[PDB]
């Protein structure tokens, strides 16, 4: 029963929600057009990290940005808002070098699809067990 159901009914593009879910922030971010371009024209060979860290999918995933969102269309973005390297918030709103999330204790830049792009964290933010169980709520959990 730790499941929970987030209501996104009013999200906009570029509007970023944050809900605590074991303990921790998990960001689930509308992407804007700008976003999922950029995130789609990033070469596996360009990533720090080419795992998508994804536990929807095999565990062995590239990291593409089509396996780094709940949706085919790529508007929905999904992920522990937990740095990968000692654990600070990221800070979202297109901050950082790769428009995506800067985290300020010892500065690292993830990108539009959450991926380590640069910094001492070693890992794309990872992605929760999440879904669509209709048009407007995702399960987490
Ligand atoms: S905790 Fe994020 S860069 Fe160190």
């Amino acid at each position: 029963l730790a499941s929970i159901f987030v209501d996104v009914s009013s999200v906009e593009p570029g509007v970023q929600l944050t809900v605590k879910f074991l303990g921790k922030p998990i960001f689930i971010r509308r992407r804007t057009e700008a976003d999922i371009e950029l995130g789609r024209s990033v070469q596996l060979g360009q990533l720090v990290d080419t795992n998508a860290r994804n536990a929807n999918i095999d565990a062995g995933a590239e990291a593409t940005d089509q396996n780094r969102t709940l949706d085919e269309a790529g508007e929905w973005l999904v992920m522990w808002g937990v740095c990968t390297h000692l654990g600070c918030v990221p800070i979202g709103g297109v901050s950082g070098d790769f428009g995506g999330w800067f985290c300020p204790c010892h500065g690292c830049h993830y990108d539009s699809a959450g991926r380590i792009r640069k910094g001492p964290a070693p890992e794309n933010l990872p992605i929760p067990l999440a879904k669509f169980i209709d048009e407007t709520t995702i399960q987490l959990g």
